[PDB]
């Protein structure tokens, strides 16, 4: 007919994990689809952090976008649909204009199609705002652990990075020297020390299954950026202002 | 003395799984013991579905039943006893007449005997009421998934079977083509489509560990029968009227 | 400077498991440190059972204790610190006098130090009060299972040991004949039968990960002693009076 969006990923789990990385920060968001792929930018529910997702067209098995379109979606509903996909299902999203989007899983003997209504969301009015590379699971463990001591974590980087927290339980200091991964790589001129809200760092680490290395961009006075590479596809970035 | 019931199964886990398959639908039921084995027929707690269990005498390692007897049992208490059995324990049920039944696990160095009071339940006054064979775990997954969308699931069979649900979250369609298992086998003359209450199908799937294939008998206007083969022993069947 | 306590264990998990074994019985306790190692004796929160821990100096990779000292500690806070240790971290405890103690984990690229305030607890005023050796996991399973039937468990030992409980659910008897482990070894002159509170035995079995064999010392009229060997280091003992 005329005109359509259709994007096919080889593995549904990639999309399931992308949704896990944002669903607890955003109950709804808009996916902007264009020739170059899919992007999302939104303030979290509490309007503190900024979430920015980039998926490139060249990482899809099939990508067609006849005209630019934006799909406002309930992320909770989208998560429930992605829960229905098996381990080696692909996932196709199609939007006829739209009032709905369709999500399709295929493997073989099983074909599943799901149809979800589209919103209807306002444009966000946003501004998107140096670095240390280290294991994603180590960053996640450190943030989980230090949260036991305090709602704030001090990050102090030289060229090693130190994560600190203190409170009733006691005072904690975790020091990682510069060395699937265990490599800790640091790029710094002037040392930086900043304090961040643990509850937000811990939300960011829901992106952990997407990447074995995480990137922290931390200059003084300006938001930290936490970045997870999505293999052969793009990345998610979280922006968080220091205290 | 005179006279006794004694039935011995090689693996207690078989009985643990049988109890898992009925305990959440029936808080109490009567086991009718005779020369041909053990049977159970009962309406569920809400008096909607019918549960019918058949165990043949020739599947027990030892089966003795001097006279017919019926044992009214608290299934919750029986479940707690079976929780006490290890992986390669056998299980012997003995009833002297009934006032009690005894349940015994043996392996070796460990012998456990449990004694439970018998009821005292009324006879049920029941009437027991074409088919598609498919993986039990697939049926269970499909029913769990579709329950996210609705309290009702439409089952539409041709010769593939389609499971559908729609609601606020969206609309879902799952289509399985005719092909430990993955085989989907269909026996139909006239196509049938019926709608069932998800909460009941999901209770039936507690029988899943007993069988890798499940059987659905579905003619128009009459109750669906969901059947799990219990290896070298018998079967459990659940009966559910369509909407 | 002058003078210090410093004790280093090769594996932090040993200490994590020691804490698991006492934290639910004691919210705070005093560790008495001397030349011969570390000891702890305390009544539980309900003031029913007695917990007694012995760690020998010769089981530490490094042990220095310039003068005797006692460290009153919040066990819940100490547990939270030990949660921060990884699988092959060592653990060093240091006390300068304290007012605080420091706990340090090292592996390599990661160094963590934690600092916790010391109490300030009264001396306990205590008196420390035949035997059967058997698998720790079997003892734990038996106690968990029998708790379904009753708040009391009868232990009846000859030369096999029998564990019994009865109640609404039914009556239970578990008999272990004398034979990583499965060995059941019995040392008795006169047979003994005693009844114990299940909720306490079940608290004791939190020590299970420390030892594959457990020891029960049970003479008539006097407290049972339940003992778990801590490999190449010492033991924990729980004392419980019969009903």
């Amino acid at each position: 007919g005329d005109p359509m969006f259709e994007a096919r990923l080889g593995q549904a789990t990639i999309l399931k994990k992308i949704l896990d990385a944002i669903k607890d920060l955003l109950n709804e968001a808009t996916f902007d689809c264009s020739d170059s792929g899919i992007q999302l930018q939104a303030m979290d529910n509490s309007h503190v952090s900024l979430v920015s997702l980039t998926l490139r067209s060249d990482g899809f098995d099939k990508f067609r976008c006849d005209r630019n379109l934006s799909m406002g979606m309930n992320l909770g509903s989208m998560a429930k649909i992605l829960k229905c996909a098996n381990n080696e299902d692909n996932v196709t999203m199609k939007a006829q204009n739209a009032d709905t989007v369709t999500i399709m899983f295929e493997s073989q003997e099983k074909v599943s199609d799901y149809e979800m209504k589209l919103m209807n969301l306002d444009q966000e009015h946003l501004g998107i705002p140096s670095v240390v590379r280290m294991p994603a699971m180590e960053f996640a463990r450190i943030c989980r652990d230090l949260a036991q001591f305090s709602e704030s974590v001090v990050i102090c980087c030289t060229k090693g990075v130190k994560f600190s927290a203190s409170g009733d339980v006691g005072t904690a200091n975790i020091k990682l020297a510069q060395t699937e991964e265990e490599a800790v790589i640091i790029e710094m001129q002037e040392p930086v020390t900043l304090t961040f809200a643990c509850r937000y760092l811990n939300a960011f680490t829901k992106a952990t299954p997407l990447s074995t290395q995480v990137q922290l961009s931390m200059c003084a006075d300006v938001p930290l950026v936490v970045e997870y590479a999505i293999k052969d596809l793009g990345h998610i970035r979280y922006y968080l202002a220091p205290k």
